[PDB]
């Protein structure tokens, strides 16, 4: 159950860090549209 | 403990899906402003 | 090992607590341009 856990909160990391690009990447356009 | 745990992750998972859909609807939203 | 995962998730729920934050503020943003 730990390791399955570990893998689970491994993913999620990886998850995290693409949306925290898209968003980033968002924002950005978005200001370039409106300071 | 790993119980606790394995319910502190079910439900971060279930808000990383509806950031997901937040984020890829505000993604759409902005793609109607600005191509 | 359970220790140290749970430190990840905290970390992880802090990430996420700042990533709900700029997503509603950037959503805010948005809707000042189009409703």
């Amino acid at each position: 159950k730990v390791s399955a856990l570990k893998e689970k909160v491994s993913a999620l990391k990886e998850q995290f860090l693409m949306l925290m690009f898209k968003v980033s990447a968002l924002k950005e356009k978005v200001s370039a549209l409106k300071e």
